[PDB]
């Protein structure tokens, strides 16, 4: 139970709800098959926002994921709770206007993913652990424009079946400044990039005990 509720850009927050669709409940959605898997939505309700947040492609932007809205601190508590052990990762989506977009649909293309380590931590555990931040590149080589940036966690801890896995994302709203257009991604949908049967969807963390896990989705986009 979290929320990615603001972005920070340049060493700067840019605010709470300030450029991210922000839920005021901290619940996951659990059917991969919902358009509420691209960008949240039902049975939460989701604000808008009419900031569009400009970022310089090649550089890094930093997802905050907090408790609620009203969480105040940076402390592990205030992230999410340490049980929720699973992946941090983020997708692009090159839209026409990123504040009216749905989100719903093809056009994603990941750009970060963090798994578990060779020490067997998670990525979720570096973002509880780390102030609830959550650092993501902006690909140098994409066209610039209007794009919503999807970041998630994916909490594990009960997964052994589907449904289990608890998918907490949110889309801010990005103006690319500064990409090459020198490489045009392929896509894929959401929802339809995750099945319940993925690997790293249906699986039990504990029973055996995980050494390698196989991150839902199309592999990273690089330049
Ligand atoms: C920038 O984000 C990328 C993932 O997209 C990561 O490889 C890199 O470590 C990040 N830079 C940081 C955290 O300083
Ligand atoms: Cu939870």
């Amino acid at each position: 139970h979290t929320i990615f509720s603001s972005l920070e850009v340049n060493g700067v927050n840019q605010g709470l709800g300030e450029g991210v669709r922000v839920p005021t409940y901290n619940g996951p959605i659990e059917d991969v098959t919902s358009a509420s898997i691209a960008c949240n939505g039902s049975p939460n309700t989701v604000a808008s926002t009419s900031k569009v947040i400009t970022v310089q492609a090649g550089t890094n932007v930093t997802a905050i994921w907090r408790y609620m809205l009203s969480t105040t601190g940076d402390s592990p508590a205030d992230v999410m709770d340490s049980s929720h052990k699973g992946p941090t990762i983020a997708y692009l989506k090159k839209v026409d206007n990123a504040a009216t977009a749905s989100g719903v649909g093809n056009g994603w293309f990941k750009i970060q993913q963090d798994g578990m380590d060779s020490s067997g931590v998670w990525g979720t555990e570096r973002v509880i652990n780390g102030k609830g931040r959550h650092s993501i590149k902006i690909p140098e080589c994409i066209a610039p424009g209007q794009y919503l940036l999807r970041a998630e966690m994916i909490a594990l801890h009960a997964a052994s079946n589907y449904p289990g896995a608890q998918f907490y994302m949110e889309c801010a709203q990005l103006n690319v400044v500064g990409g090459t257009g020198a490489k045009t991604p392929s896509t894929v949908s959401f929802p339809g990039a995750y099945s319940g049967s993925d690997p790293g969807v249906k699986i039990s963390i504990y029973w055996p005990p995980v050494t390698a896990y196989t991150v839902p989705g199309p592999s990273v986009f690089t330049c």
